[PDB]
């Protein structure tokens, strides 16, 4: 034991594409020696089952002193209706405030020779590498006064500086391993609460004079991200922006089934597919690991500084998706398929 | 036929001017009896008035049938404040109007198909309405503002805001394919919830029309993906601004897109793009929006069906002939227009 994760299945998919990004973590730990060790909690819906509630205390615990989290989707039709506080989405987001992981990092990039894969023409998606920096704990998700009655509901999307300023401080400093290149995305033509973004990301980057820094509204960003998508290096924005472009950002390399992420912050950093619970497929032995098996990737590199294996998993898994495609992506190949095809280029490596 | 003419900013007396031509040959053809007055509106009439929805400008519409507008906005005037900003006449006109309804189609023309950055199989039948709710939610709703640690906008909905936009989409889907997909972010927000549960009531009242929901991170990945399942998509203001500006990716630009406001007062006709000033001035600026938006105001504030239709046809003729740059041609401004006008004569 000198790697120790906590693993949070969830629902629906979750469980299915999270074993599949155990394999290969099992696979890397006996082939490079990595001293892995892993216990599993109760998540989401299995969560509220079983304790009552999506976020229990074991399982609180458990993320606590792990170094990080692999966390699965959660969410679905069974759990309809329940009281907010309880709901399976709701845990998510307290698992999310809990450890304070105010930056979540959704990188979308299209693999050379996959630009095929894309419901949109190959120039386009050609080239694509764009990482969605989104602020985590802060807007409307978490914002107060927030009801409901039976005439109106409400919700306040608000932000104040140190929490503009601490997720534009991470999307320069990304942005200055990258290509040095920042795009802030807000409604600051409309929005109090734009304009006040904008200025205070411009202050941030006043800090960072070697990062060019650009503004859109995010209406243009949506139509920009699937006109001109490989101009964009780094994209900052908030909860709820973040959260729909980078969901429409998985049309460029094709398939939501693809797209890893990370949410750091001040306690345990978690690492968790953009898609959720998908219980229409749920069951069928088809659900694209790819995302799940990325995010262990990026596990491997964020949290345990193993750059060089996460870039053998990628590798391994831009093959695995030239050779036997998951039917997301017009092709056949099952989770426990696809997930053998990982192995296999892995092991050639 | 009696309207208002609010050229606006950037390319937006340009584009403006392409559908006035379009309609004065229309006028001469058919004999509409039209009247147009021209009045300040936006950054131009910050610079005249030092307000951007002026009152000689509010007479105007008030007085008109219809409002045919341009749009605004621009470097030249990014140093207001946002409350006097040429953005904020714009949602002030909305507002005084009561122009709750605002409808934005995204359709792919039989035979445009190539011009969509869809794969074509993806893009054929492509024939989407979206019914965005334009006088409330995020946009309006109070309390709003800015101190030196915080800023903060209230997303709010009554009861009868909702209950009236989701009638406009009932009424349009039972004129259309009978299909509503009603878009929020029920999982996460109480207005999300409160906004599924009273489309829910409104629909109980329209048997003939199936609906369904989605969240709107998963509709902007499902309207790129699978477009052609779609035919009416409601949602709140803030999300039809967005769904609206990515929907532009399915005929090819956002070049072509055009949109009809609607509501209590006098109905607005006008392209969902913006002011382009990084184009503005160079003649190349796609007139389709605003010469579709002429058409829309054909049909919708004069009945005027074939006429819209027809106007329409030539477009698509146009495209197909003499496609502007932003759809990978050449065709500049005035060029293209007159494409459309041989096409109509
Ligand atoms: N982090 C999370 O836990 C998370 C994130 C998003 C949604 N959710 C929850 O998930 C449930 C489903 O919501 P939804 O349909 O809007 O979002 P979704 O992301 O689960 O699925 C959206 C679409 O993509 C498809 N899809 C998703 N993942 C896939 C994969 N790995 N392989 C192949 N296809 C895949 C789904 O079938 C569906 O068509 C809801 O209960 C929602 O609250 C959870
Ligand atoms: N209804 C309106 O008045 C309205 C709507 C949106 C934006 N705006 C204002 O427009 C200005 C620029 O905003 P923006 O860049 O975020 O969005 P935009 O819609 O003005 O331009 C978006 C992109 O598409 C291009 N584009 C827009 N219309 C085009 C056309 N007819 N032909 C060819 N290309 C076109 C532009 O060059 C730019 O690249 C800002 O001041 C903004 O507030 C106004
Ligand atoms: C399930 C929901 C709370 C969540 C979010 O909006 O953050 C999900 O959509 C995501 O994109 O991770
Ligand atoms: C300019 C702005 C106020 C407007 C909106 O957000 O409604 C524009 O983006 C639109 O899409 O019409
Ligand atoms: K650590
Ligand atoms: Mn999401
Ligand atoms: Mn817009």
């Amino acid at each position: 034991a000198s790697m120790k994760v906590a693993v949070l299945p969830g629902d629906g998919i979750g469980p299915e594409v999270t074993e599949a990004a155990l394999k290969v973590l099992r696979a890397l730990d006996e082939a490079e020696g990595l001293g892995l060790a892993y216990e599993v909690f109760p998540f989401g819906g299995a969560a509220i089952d079983a304790f009552g509630e999506p976020f229990p205390e074991p399982t609180r615990k458990g993320v606590e002193e792990a170094e990080a989290v692999l966390l699965g989707s959660v969410g679905g039709p069974k759990w309809d209706g329940l009281p907010r506080k309880i709901r399976p989405e709701t845990g998510l987001l307290s698992l999310r405030k809990s450890q304070d992981l105010f930056a979540n990092l959704r990188p979308a990039k299209v693999f050379p020779g996959l630009e095929r894969l894309s419901p949109l023409k190959e120039e386009i998606a050609r080239g694509v590498d764009v990482l969605i920096v989104r602020e985590l704990t802060g807007g409307i998700y978490f914002g107060e006064p927030r009801g409901m009655s039976e005439a109106e509901a409400w919700n306040t999307e608000r932000y104040s500086k140190p929490e503009v300023e601490r997720v534009a401080r991470v999307a320069f400093e990304a942005a200055r391993k990258r290509r040095k290149h920042v795009v802030s995305v807000d409604k600051a033509n409309v929005l109090e609460v734009g304009e006040f973004w904008r200025k205070t990301v411009e202050e941030v980057g006043r800090g960072y004079p070697d990062v060019a820094l650009e503004h859109q509204y995010v209406d243009a960003m949506a139509m920009h991200l699937v006109r001109s998508p490989a101009r964009f290096d780094v994209v900052v924005t908030g909860n709820i922006f973040g959260d729909i472009l980078s969901d429409l950002a998985s049309v460029l390399p094709g398939s939501l089934g693809l797209l890893p992420s990370a949410s750091l912050g001040r306690g345990t950093p978690v690492f968790a597919p953009v898609h959720g619970s998908a219980p229409d497929i749920a069951g069928k032995g088809i659900a694209n690991p790819t995302a799940a098996i990325l995010s262990a990737a990026m596990m491997l590199e964020h949290a345990f500084g193993l750059v060089e294996l996460a870039r053998k998993v990628e590798d391994a898994v831009a093959k695995a998706l030239l050779e036997t495609p998951p039917p997301d992506l017009g092709g056949s190949a099952g989770t426990e398929a696809f997930t053998a095809t990982v192995l296999r280029h892995l092991a050639a490596a």
